[PDB]
């Protein structure tokens, strides 16, 4: 209803609304237009109020957050913004803030955004088999995670970015702790580890107990992370040719130079349907499943979704397969 047009990194009123919710179009947007969003969440999760981050300091730090993200397909800016909003989206659709803290929040929030920190776009596997420097360096645990979480603190080291300068000592050191345990419980190889410690703490969830809280956290920014399948099926699709590109990029590697191909991502085997199928039945659903025991209306707004794409992938398989059948 405007009278006059804004510079796009100036967000309309209808963009700051859709940005609560999870039909939000990630694609849309573009760095700066992200950028500006990140910080539109801080300012209105009161985040920049309650911890007296100078606002100039949170632009440099998101900015300076940005340049250290690559351009790899999948593993990029664009997905620690998916990442970031769907955690916003939480924030609102579980109503998180009667239940955290603003330190918890605070938490969730930079740990979404730092949780990939320079991904070099080949996982785990391959930094351990090909005995990358990361490798070597991180002694083979979680290698590019514990990279992440320290890239994370580097940024916030250079005094011009640090989003914390105001927080006294024991804030930090509080806010550094969960930060590392929330983005170190990102790495995949501990999700069934992780869902267990957490399946058992619901067996009599209390919210007023910091492990039980520390699991539910960890749970968050594991739905958050690995949440494009939760959005409109135009905005999600898209990221699954991106993971691909990157499952086929090691793998090609792999095969060149000698070492193990992991047959979820050999090129000769591998497809959206295949690898979302297993994917959405036996690691989103039932985490989602879960979550939803302690926050009901995630059922509606996140499992239903889910469901119609298994469904969709169900279907497209049929006719992947019908259709390798005209051919060999
Ligand atoms: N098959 C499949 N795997 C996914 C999907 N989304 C995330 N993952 C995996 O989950 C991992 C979670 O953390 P990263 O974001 O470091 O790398 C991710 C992918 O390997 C998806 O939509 N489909
Ligand atoms: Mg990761
Ligand atoms: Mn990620």
């Amino acid at each position: 209803g405007s009278h006059m047009t804004y510079p796009k990194y100036l967000l309309s009123p209808e963009t700051i609304e859709a940005l609560r919710k999870p039909t939000f179009d990630v694609w849309l947007w573009e760095p700066n237009e992200m950028l500006s969003c990140l910080e539109h969440m801080y300012h209105d999760l009161g985040l920049v109020r309650d911890f007296s981050i100078n606002p100039v300091t949170l632009r440099r730090w998101l900015f300076c957050v940005h340049d250290n993200y690559r351009n790899n397909p999948f593993h990029n800016f664009r997905h620690c913004f998916c990442v970031a909003q769907m955690m916003y989206s939480m924030v609102w659709l579980c109503s998180l803030q009667e239940k955290f803290s603003q330190t918890d929040i605070l938490i969730l929030m930079t740990a979404a955004i730092c949780h990939d920190l320079d991904h070099p776009g080949y996982n785990n596997t391959y930094q351990i088999n090909a005995r990358t420097e990361l490798a070597v360096r991180y002694n083979d645990i979680s290698p590019l995670e514990n990279h992440h979480c320290a890239v994370a603190f580097q940024i916030l080291a250079e005094p011009e970015c640090n989003i914390f300068s105001n927080i006294p000592p024991d804030g930090f050191k509080q806010i550094r702790q969960g930060m590392i345990t929330l983005i170190l419980a990102t790495d995949m190889a501990r999700h069934a580890e992780i869902m267990d410690s957490f399946k058992e703490k619901m067996e009599n969830f209390d919210y007023s107990n910091e492990e039980h809280m520390t699991l539910l956290k960890m749970i968050l920014i594991k739905c958050c992370d690995i949440s494009n399948e939760v959005r409109p099926m135009e905005v999600a699709e898209p990221w699954v040719d991106c993971l691909l590109e990157e499952y086929f990029m090691q793998s090609d590697r792999e095969k060149s130079e000698g070492l193990p191909v992991a047959p979820f991502m050999d090129r000769d085997k591998v497809t959206k349907a295949t690898a979302q199928i297993g994917f959405i039945k036996f690691v989103l659903i039932p985490m989602f499943e879960t979550v939803t025991k302690l926050f009901p209306m995630v059922e509606e707004i996140m499992l239903q979704p889910l469901w119609e794409s298994r469904d969709r992938y169900e279907e497209l398989k049929r006719i992947d397969d019908a259709m390798k059948e005209l051919q060999k």
